[PDB]
C-alpha cells in the first residue's frame, strides 16, 4: 500500500521518459509514488523530500532530469537511501550533459546511473526491483518471471 | 560469508577497485574479490554470475576499462543488482569504459558509478546503502559514516 | 548450401541496419544465416551460438548491436573464428557508444569493426566476402566483379 | 564587509579558485572565501545561499569539478547573480565540470567561465565589472586594469 | 526609457533563440535594445557598438551566436561592461562549437556563458536582471516575484 | 613467403605496430613489415596495395595516426581484407585516428581494431584467425594460444 | 574559359553540400569544373585528377567528402596546388568524423579546411576566390564588392 | 618586403607558430611575425588586418588556442586569404581551438590546419603553395621540397 520506491523527475518534460519507470514498477506490483521535484526551481521541496524519504518508508529513489541534471546527486546528498539516476535526453547534447552531470559523482555520495533515455528509466525501475527483491520473496519471484519472460521472448530471427 | 562480490577484468583494475574493497571492509561488510575476464574467461563469468544468488551474494560490483563488458554480461546472468565501475582507460580516459557500461538497453540494468577511484568507492557505498535496507546494524554504521563525512568538511580553504 | 557466414544482431530494431549485410551476402551468393541473439537478454543463446559456430561450419561471424554493444565482443570471446562488428546507430549518442563498446577490445580477443550504421553493415559483409575469397576462387571472381562494377559505376559529374 | 563570496567544493579546488581570490584583492574588492560541498554539506549550502543577499553579498563565485552542482544549487537558493568556475577534472579534463555547470535549464542562471585558472580569474573580473556598475571608484580601477592589460601586450614574440 | 541592456545576435537565424531573452526582459520591464551584429560580417559595427555601449548608458550586454561564435568574446574585448554569452544551437555540432567558442575565454576578458539554446537565452536575461537588481530596488522586487512564481508554479505530479 | 603485410605511415608508428609483428612471429605467420606513407608516398601505396594479392599476401594490417588514410586507401586498391590500427595521436588521443579509419562508407571495408597497442596485437590475431580458416596447422596453434590465454587468467587480484 | 578551380566531391550525396561552392564560384565568374571523384571507389581517377591538375591549368582544388573523408588529403598528396577541404555532414556523427579526417593532416601535406556543411562549401569557394584575387585584379574587385555587399546587407534588427 | 604575416595571440603560442616561421624561411618566403591579441588588443588586430593588403601581404597565418577568435576576426577585416592554426590547449587538447577556428559561418573563410605543430608547418606550406601560383622561382623550390619529402620516406621501420 505505502510506497517503497519514489520516482522523482525535474519537470513534466521528463515524463515522456520517466513514465517507463512508472510502468515497470506497476507491472511488478511495486507500490510507489511519482512526483515532479526540481533541484533548481524547487530546492527546498527536494531537501524536504530527500531528507524525509527514509522516515516515510521509502527504500529506493529513482530520479531523472536533463541538461545540468543535479536532481539525482542532490537527492543522494540528503538521503542515506540508494539513489538511482536517469539521464534524460536533452535537445542539444542528447543527454551527454545529463549523463556526466549524474554519473560523475565524487566519492562519498553515490548515484547508481542508468542509460540515457527510456532504456535508463526502465532499467532504474528494474534495478530498484532487484534491490527490493533481496528482502521480498514474493517480488523476487515476480522479478525472476519477468527476466525469464524477457529471455524466452527474444525472437530467433528478424522479421 | 560474503554478501558482496567485487570482480574486475584484470590485475590492472585493482589499483581502482581496491577502493571498493577498502570501503566495504571499513563498513564491516563481508565480501569476496576476484578477477573475472568477460573476454578471456567468459565461462568463468557465466558460472560466477549464475551462481551468485545461491552462494549468498546480494550485490555485485564489477569494474572494467575500455570496451568494458564485464558489468553488463554479469548482470545478464544474475537477478541480483549489479553495480558498474568504469576503470579509466589510457587513450580515451574512461569515456569508452563509461559508455560501454552505462548504456545498457532496457531489460538488464547496471547501476553505473563515476570513472575511476571515486566510482569504486561509491559502488561500495551504494552497495552498503542497499544492504542497510535490511540490516539495522549496518544502517547505523552507514548513518554514522555519512554524518562524519558531512561534519568533517572544512569551512574555509587553507589559503 | 550450408551457411559459411553467420549474421547475428541484438534485436529486431537492428534489422533496419543489418539487412544491408544480409543483402550483400545474398548478392555475392554467399550461403549464410541471419539471426537475433542478445548478449544481455539471451546470454546462453550467445554462448552456445559462438561456441559451436566453427563446428557448424561457419567461417565468419558478423555481429551488430547498439548502445552498450557487447554482442560482437562476447561472441569473439567464445569463438576462434574472425568476428566482425557493426555499431548500430543509437538514438541519443548516434552510435558513438556502440562504436566504442565494440572497437575498444583489449588485446587478446579481437573484433574487426566497421562504420556506424548501414555502411558498416554493408562493409562487414564485403569484408567477410574478402576473407572467404582467399580460399574460394569462384567467389573471389564474383567479388572482383563487384568491386570493378562499384568503381566503374561512379558518375563523373553530379546531377 | 564582503560583497563577493567565493565558494568551492573542496580544498583541492583552491589551486584553481585562488586566482579569483587574488584578482578581487588586486582590484580591492572585499570578499570571503569558503569551502561548501553541495554533496557533503547540502544544508550548509542552502543556508549560505539563502542568506547571502541579507549578509550584504552582491555576487557569488562558485567553483567545483566533475559532477559540479555547487554553482547551480547555490543559484537555486539566492536571487543574486552566481558565476560558475568549472574546475578541471582528472579523467574528463573539466568537460564534465563544464557541462554540469553551464547547461542550466531556463529559470536559474549560472554565468559560466572557462575551465580552470582562466575561468577563476575571469569570474573575478566579471564580478568586478558587475560591481563597477554602481561603484565609480572600482569602475576606475577596472578601467585602469583593462587599459594596462591592453598596453602590456608585446608586439612580437621572443623568437 | 533608455535601454540598460543590449541584446545582440549574429544573425536573423539566431532570433528564434534570442527572442527568449527579449521576452524575459520585457516581462520584467527592463528597457533594452535588440539588434543584429555580426562579429565577422560587420566587425566595425561590433567595435563601435561595444566601444560605445557604456557611454550610451548600457549596463549589461547579452550576445548570442552559433558555430565559431566570436560575437560575445569580441564584444567583451571592447567594453568594460559585463558581457553574457548565449551559445546558439548549430546544425551539425548542436552548439558544442558555439559553447566552446564562447566559454573558453582566456584570463583577462570574461564572458559569462549560459546554456546552449533557448534556456541559455532566457537565463542570460535573468542573469542580466539579477545584476541590475543589485542597484534597482523596484526591479529587485519584480525579480523576487518572478523567482517566487517559478518555484510555486512547479506541479507536484506529472500529467 | 609473406602472407601478411604490415604497413605503417612512419617510424613513429612502429612503437605501436611492433606488437602486430611480434604476435605474427609468435604464431609462426610469415610476414613483411614496411613503412608506406599515404600522403608522402601515395604512388608507393598504390603500387603496394595493387600488387599485394599477386605477391601472395592474404591480409594487410595498416596502422596510422591523426588523419589516418593509410588503411582506407590501401583497401581501395586491393581486393584483400585490410585491417586498420588507429595509432594514438598526441592531442586527440587517437580519436581522430579511429574515426578516420573506421568510418569508411559502403563499398570499401577496413576491419578496425582498438586505438594503440591492443589494436595492433588484435589486428595480428584477427589476421591469424582469418588465415587459420584454411591452414589446419595454424588453426591448431591459434586454438592453443587462445586456450592458454584463458587458462592464464588469475582467479584473484594481488591485493 | 578554361577552369582555374576544380570542385571534386566523394559522391552525388555530397552535391547538396558542394553545390554551394559551385554557386559561389559562378557568382564571382570564376571558371571551374565540378566533378565526382571517390578516394576509395575510384582511387586511380583521383590519382590521375590530382597529378594532372596543375598541368591542366587548375590553380585551386576544393574537395568535399563525408565520414572517413580522405578525398581532400589524398588529392593534396598528388598535387602541389593548394587544396581546400569541405567536411560533409555525416548521418551519425554529424561531420565530426569528416572534420577530423580532413583537418588533422600531419606536417608535409596540407589541406585548408573549412566548416562542416554548406557554410564550409561556400567558404571554400570564397577562400579559393581570395587566392585567385592575389593575381587577378578584375576578380579582386568583384570579391571586394561581394564582401562589401555582405557587410552592408546585414540587417540592424531582427524581424 | 613581407608577403606573409604570421600572427599569434601570445608568446605561449610561439612554441607552436615557430614551425610556420621556420618553414617560410626554408622556402625563402619573406614574412613578418607578430603577437596580436584579438581580446587584449582588438584595435591592433583591426588595424593589422585592415591594412595587410595595402602593406603588401598576400597571406596571413593566424594561430591561437582555447576560444581562438584571432583567425576569424582577422579574416573579417581583410580580403586576403587567412589560414588558421589551432594551438593545443591544456584541458581540451585543442578541440576548443579547432572548433572556434574552423566553424566559420558562410561569408568569412579561414583555411584551418591541424591542431599543433603539424598545423603550423602546414599553414606555411599552404601559404607557399598559394604564392607559388604566381611565383615561378618559389614554385620550383616548393616542387623540390615536396619531391624531397617523398623521396626521403624510409621503406621499412627500424625494428
Amino acid at each position: 500500500s505505502a510506497p517503497v520506491v519514489g520516482i522523482i523527475m525535474g519537470s513534466q518534460s521528463d515524463w515522456e521518459t520517466m513514465r517507463h519507470a512508472d510502468a515497470l514498477l506497476t507491472e511488478l506490483e511495486i507500490p510507489h509514488e511519482t512526483l515532479i521535484v526540481s533541484a533548481f526551481r524547487t530546492p527546498d521541496r527536494l531537501a524536504d523530500y530527500a531528507r524525509t524519504a527514509a522516515e516515510r518508508g521509502l527504500n529506493v529513489i529513482i530520479a531523472g532530469a536533463g541538461g545540468a541534471a543535479h536532481l539525482p546527486g542532490m537527492c543522494a546528498a540528503w538521503t542515506r537511501l540508494p539513489v538511482l539516476g536517469v539521464p534524460v535526453e536533452s535537445r542539444a547534447l542528447k543527454g551527454m550533459d545529463s549523463l556526466l552531470s549524474i554519473v560523475q559523482m565524487p566519492g562519498g555520495v553515490p548515484v547508481g546511473t542508468l542509460a540515457i533515455g527510456a532504456s535508463g528509466a526502465k532499467n532504474a525501475a528494474l534495478l530498484a526491483a532487484s534491490i527490493l527483491a533481496l528482502y521480498n520473496p514474493a517480488l523476487a519471484a515476480r522479478l525472476e518471471t519477468w527476466r525469464a519472460l524477457q529471455t524466452a521472448s527474444v525472437p530467433n530471427s528478424p522479421i
